[PDB]
C-alpha cells in the first residue's frame, strides 16, 4: 500500500484554513487514488524531527511537510534518509533529489482581495492580520496593500503580527482592536489565528476576508472572500504522483492562470460592480497585464513605507 504522511505546523488540522486543506486533500487522495493517509501535529518545532522520523520509520512513501518553518528540519531529514520522497510546502529553500517544493503565488490572491477590500470599505481603513512575519508570508501583505491602494489611494491599511498561527484569542483581540480604531473589512493571512479574526469581525458587524479555503460557512454574512491557495489540491497531486511513480523533485509554483491560487468561489456578498472590477484583474494578472509585487523592494519602489510588519 502507498502511503503519504503529512507533518503539520502548530497551526493544527483544525484550523479552518491552511492545515486543514492539505489534510482534506489528503482524505480526498485517499478515496480517489487509495493511498493511505495519517497526520502528525507538531506542538512545537521540536516535534518536526520526530514526527518526520516517525514516518520514515513506518515505510511511508511520501512525506509532506506543511508550512515554511518546518524547512531547516526536511532538509536535515531528506539529506539523513536519501532514499525518502518529500515534500514541502510554502519553502524552495532545499534543492535535493528527494524533495518537491509546492509553492504558491499568495501575492496575486492576495492582491485581488486587496482591491475588494479597498472597494467595499466606507471608512477607508481596513486590516490585515498576519500570522507571522518570513519572506512568505509578507508576500500576502505586499500583494494586500497593493490591491487596497489600487483600488482606494485613500485607503489605511492597519497591520498586526500575531505572532502565532494557532491562538484564536491573539486574532480576536486584534481585530477588535482594529474595528476599534475605524476598520470595516480585515484580512487575515494567520491560519488558525484567522478564525478568532473572523469571530472579531462577526461579532461587531464588519466585513471579513478569508485565507486558504472558501471561509465563508464560518461567517456567511461576514465574509466578503477568500484569498484561496490550493494546499488540498497540490498535496492530492503530489499523492498521484507519487502512486503513478513519477515523483518530480525541485519547485511546482501555483498562480492564478493554474487555478492553485484564486479568490473563493462563493461571491454572494460582493456587489456585482466589484465581482467585475476584481475577475478583470484577474484575467490581468493571469494574461500577463499587470504583475504584483511581493518583495520588499518592489512593494516599496510602488508604495513607498506603507508595510510596516517588515521593517
Ligand atoms: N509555517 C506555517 N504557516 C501557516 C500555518 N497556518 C497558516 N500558515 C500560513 O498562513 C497562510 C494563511 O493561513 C497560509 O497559506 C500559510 O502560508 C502553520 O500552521 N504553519
Ligand atoms: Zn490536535
Ligand atoms: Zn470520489
Ligand atoms: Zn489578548
Ligand atoms: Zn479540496
Ligand atoms: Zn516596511
Amino acid at each position: 500500500k502507498i502511503k503519504i504522511g503529512m507533518v503539520t505546523d502548530v497551526g493544527g488540522v483544525n484550523d479552518g484554513s491552511f492545515n486543514q486543506s492539505a489534510w482534506e486533500g489528503l482524505q480526498r487522495a485517499q478515496k480517489e487514488l487509495g493511498v493511505e493517509v495519517r497526520y502528525a501535529e507538531s506542538a512545537t518545532d521540536a516535534d518536526y524531527a520526530p514526527n518526520i522520523e516517525a514516518f520514515i520509520d513506518e515505510g511511508y512513501d511520501l512525506i509532506i511537510c506543511v508550512g515554511y518553518m518546518l524547512a531547516d528540519a526536511t532538509r536535515k531529514a531528506a539529506e539523513a534518509n536519501p532514499n525518502q520522497k518529500f515534500a514541502i510546502i510554502d519553502d524552495a529553500s532545499i534543492d535535493l533529489p528527494n524533495v518537491t517544493c509546492l509553492m504558491f503565488e499568495q501575492s496575486q490572491a492576495s492582491y485581488l482581495v486587496g482591491l475588494v477590500a479597498g472597494k467595499m470599505t466606507k471608512t477607508n481603513k481596513v486590516g490585515f492580520v498576519v500570522g507571522m512575519v518570513s519572506q512568505t508570508m509578507n508576500e500576502f501583505g505586499y500583494g494586500y496593500l497593493a490591491g487596497v491602494k489600487d483600488a482606494n489611494p485613500n485607503a489605511t491599511i492597519l497591520q498586526f503580527n500575531a505572532n502565532s498561527f494557532s491562538s484564536t484569542e491573539t486574532g480576536k483581540s486584534a481585530a477588535t482592536t482594529m474595528i476599534t480604531n475605524g476598520a470595516d473589512v480585515i484580512f487575515h493571512a494567520a491560519g488558525g489565528t484567522g478564525l478568532g479574526v473572523i469571530e472579531g469581525c462577526k461579532d461587531a458587524g464588519k466585513w471579513a476576508i478569508g485565507v486558504d479555503s472558501d471561509q465563508s460557512p464560518l461567517a456567511p454574512e461576514n465574509i466578503l472572500t477568500s484569498a484561496m491557495k490550493r494546499v488540498d489540491n497540490a498535496c492530492f497531486d503530489i499523492a498521484k504522483a507519487v502512486k503513478e511513480g513519477n515523483v518530480k523533485p525541485g519547485i511546482i509554483t501555483y498562480d492564478l492562470k493554474s487555478a492553485g491560487v484564486d479568490i473563493a468561489p462563493t461571491t454572494t456578498n460582493l456587489p456585482k460592480e466589484v465581482l467585475d472590477y476584481v475577475n478583470q484583474a484577474k484575467q490581468d494578472i493571469i494574461n500577463g497585464k499587470i504583475t504584483v509585487p511581493k518583495t520588499k523592494a518592489e512593494f516599496e519602489a510602488k508604495y513607498g513605507n506603507i508595510y510596516e510588519l517588515d521593517d
